[PDB]
């Protein structure tokens, strides 16, 4: 629909992209299904809720270049403004780095009571509700919230719960030296990355007096400005917390949303500068998918999936599932962000859900998938969208981790 | 009843630190005085049933029995043990330190057992403030209980949380304090080693022939220790079979007096590290004392729990003046009299505070309970088993206040 651009003006918050905080979607609505058919199995893969930034330096090191600054008389009144707004977003973070919030753990009790409101029929007392986590505590804690407002909302549910080493295999896969084949010249890239995208030197005039130099910030330019950045992003994961918003231009405010929607695209996307397939790093969630799907629909009792990660993983599954256009190849720095947007991939609680609908008779299963709640297409035909035949994407998907071949990491292996 | 006899009539209890909660047998809670009611739970608890911390402690004594039977020096008896021992591991492979489906259903009963007998305490808008450590088995712990509560009142206000920031008294630590009073602990080890762990028979139980200590790549102690280790974490598993069969009745109670005087002297009342170990935790004693504060002040209603480590709640119950857990002794066999580690931090082992008030009273009452028998504190009280807050409050504070901890970590 909209270029990026149109929707950051429209909705300046989306420019934080992978520190957006979840928002429903606008129209309660649920497209309705074939006549006969019901929904009888939920497959899910949801990132944790808002969270503080990860380190305690992605505060300390921007506050202390403006303490200096105001130490030492050349910060500004927009400089000693930001100054005071970061020094509260520190104080909110204070030894809770990396944490989920109260606003995340809303997010993830919010995600759940749609569940349940759209798909009542999945929800039956006796059905299997199983619930796994990584190790991270904000991942966790996002499973702990979605898990007892389940149980509020249904009693009858039977609810287990696990953040256990041996699922990480699949739900927090990790293999760096599959990135170091493809990845070790990422520092080059962000350097051309930064000089296309961002652009301090206005910034550095409205924060400080007079002119300063990198050697004299203690970092450059361009560092300062993506911290400054981050932390107006992160000021979305509190209640009532003011952001920098008046630091950024618009165009500014495209721009960086554009550098960290590159690195995704480049980490973990499509990028013809990490050779296209970074994206295959999740064939083992993929399989999972696929996997679990398989003995939910050929089961005598009733199932919900549900796993609770990172967006590490969450941002390749949705390239690897083959979901909407997220697998155009393009170089063009300003193309990217036609087909691939982190604030509808990868938000705070962002999320993949399958619902798998089911009609008395029928071996025909149905899955409609949706990506934060809106439904996307599939690299295969079908003749009832939004819905798509299970048979169809399961060959696909299946065709599709067959065909991945991962190296040897330590001891882990194929 | 003694704890030698004790653990003849019921041998699992010598898994100590291993041992698999179990309820009271008795669904008996006893009677407040006349208007009062529990308004307000205070808890610590330990996770549940868990397999062992890390690979090695499967890997090494496996290991050692396969060499034996590679060998050729393994016997009948000692092939039945590695039977077994690969089917322990098995269930553990990836999944080391973890809590098991049983210590999930253990923190299932614990809270439905205090929703059961102190149910004027979870009424609708009631908060449970609970929190967690980091480790996945406390937290997972803390995760089957909140939603067990959320099944039997959903009008409930379930918050949880898993923070650094409660670190200082939920986790506390510090390897200073424990250097300044453990520094010869390998000194004591051995010799607490030859007061209570007696491989001899087991060696020969095990093996065809004599075995030096080089051959089998650990000493028959460290053997002997790691076999009941897995003898213990057995009871963390449904249907799974011990070692039962390697241990004579002496040897079950030795093994378990060389833990006990373990957790009695990095965290109890031993003289051989300087009496104040249990010191350790003023900082969660300070906790209970203000959240009790902010519940009798409060015009909602309250709950607290909190997950852990027996790391933690070992210190805690000594600390907090429970039934003669202070006692202090270097007799090697009198120990087991006043400090039990099954009877304080068994798997899912817990504190758990009742406070009771009376409409139109500010007297508030106290129960303590540890694993859920009543205890006693070095305080008077006319009403046992319950106490006047204002009593137990001013003596834990002033015990706080006397307390110096280093700066540490």
């Amino acid at each position: 629909m909209q270029t990026a651009r149109d929707e950051i003006i429209q909705d300046p918050a989306l420019a934080a992209g992978k520190y957006y905080a979840y928002e429903a979607p606008v129209s309660d609505k649920v497209s309705k299904a074939p006549a006969g058919y019901e929904p009888f199995y939920i497959s899910a893969f949801a990132r944790h809720g808002s969270r503080y930034l990860t380190d305690e330096e992605k505060y300390a090191e921007p506050v202390s270049v403006l303490r200096k600054a105001d130490r030492e008389g050349y910060l500004t009144t927009d400089g000693k403004k930001a100054l005071q707004v970061m020094e509260r977003l520190w104080k909110e973070a204070e030894n809770r780095y990396g944490e989920l919030t109260a606003k995340g753990a809303a997010q993830h009790q919010g995600l759940v009571e749609r569940m349940y409101k759209h798909y009542p029929q999945v929800f039956v007392k006796g059905a299997h509700v199983d619930a796994r986590s990584t190790y991270k505590t904000r991942a966790f804690l996002s499973m702990a919230a979605a898990c007892v407002r389940l149980a509020q909302l249904n009693s009858g549910l039977l609810i287990t719960q696990d953040a256990s080493a041996h699922d990480a295999y699949y739900i927090k896969y990790k293999n760096k030296t599959f990135e170091q084949q493809h990845l070790a010249q990422s520092d080059s890239v962000y350097r051309i990355a930064d000089s296309v995208y961002v652009h301090p030197a206005r910034l550095m005039k409205q924060l400080f007096t007079r002119n300063v130099s990198a050697e004299e910030l203690g970092v450059s330019p361009v560092v300062l400005m993506g911290e400054l950045f981050e932390l107006d992003g992160i000021s979305q994961s509190s209640y009532g917390q003011e952001g920098l918003s008046f630091l950024f231009t618009d165009d500014e405010r495209y721009d960086m949303w554009q550098r960290n929607n590159f690195e995704w695209y480049y980490e973990k996307g499509a990028s013809p500068l990490s050779d296209c397939c970074m994206y295959h790093l999740e064939r083992n969630l993929l399989e999972n998918f696929i996997m679990t799907a398989d003995t939910a629909i050929a089961s005598p009792y009733r199932c919900v999936t549900l796993r609770y990660g990172h967006d590490t993983n969450l941002a390749p599954l949705a390239a690897l599932m083959g979901m909407n256009r997220l697998q155009t190849e393009t170089t063009d720095w300003q193309q990217i962000a036609d087909t691939y947007r982190t604030y509808r991939i990868i938000p705070m609680c962002g999320n993949i859900q399958l619902i798998f609908y089911r009609r008395k008779g029928s071996s025909d299963i149905l899955v409609k998938p949706l990506l934060n709640e809106r439904e996307v297409t599939l690299p295969v035909e079908t003749d009832c969208a939004p819905f798509y035949h299970w048979a169809d994407v399961r060959a696909y998907w299946q065709k599709v981790a067959d065909s991945i071949v991962l190296p040897d990491s330590g001891m882990q292996h194929d």
